[PDB]
């Protein structure tokens, strides 16, 4: 058995964070970038289909199919949806210190995501730990 889920989701926003620790980063991020980006009158979003792999998490391209961004799974240090709305997902990539928090928007599979990537990590740690 092998990890590889496609879901559905849209970029929302980013922001450089600092290098905390808590599920709060992302959520006060949500809020930041959707206020600005309704004070700002923007509505625009860009779909792509977020592919989960046991190394990685991916943004593709739906018809042209071609891999706009990559991040490694390692980096991916924190990520949630908001409990008062599944439709929302946020991650933070900390590279090796420097943090910036990525939100989207998705079907309504919020917690499907962040299942997938949990299950994810597990299976990249099983490679991990076994000879």
């Amino acid at each position: 058995s092998i990890l590889h889920q496609l879901f559905i989701v849209r970029f929302l926003g980013s922001m450089e964070v600092k290098s905390d620790d808590h599920p709060d980063v992302v959520y006060e991020t949500m809020r930041q970038i959707l206020a600005a980006r309704a004070i700002h009158n923007i509505f625009r979003m860009t779909e792509s289909h977020l592919l989960v792999t046991c190394d990685c998490l991916k943004l593709i391209d739906p018809q042209t199919q071609v891999t706009r961004l990559t991040f490694p799974l390692p980096c991916v240090v924190l990520y949630a949806t908001h409990q008062e709305n599944k439709r929302l997902f946020g991650f933070v990539l900390r590279t090796s210190l420097s943090s910036v928090c990525y939100i989207f928007e998705s079907n309504n599979e919020g917690e499907k995501i962040c299942d997938s990537v949990g299950l994810a990590k597990q299976i990249a740690l099983h490679a991990e730990l076994d000879r």
